[PDB]
C-alpha cells in the first residue's frame, strides 16, 4: 500500500549510493 516519490525515488538515491557501493565497491 505504501509507495510514493519519497519512498520510490527518494530510496533510489539511498539505494544507488549504499545499496549499489555495497555491490559495486564491496562485491
Amino acid at each position: 500500500r505504501n509507495k510514493l516519490a519519497y519512498n520510490m525515488g527518494h530510496y533510489a538515491g539511498k539505494a544507488t549510493i549504499f545499496g549499489l557501493a555495497a555491490w559495486a565497491l564491496l562485491a
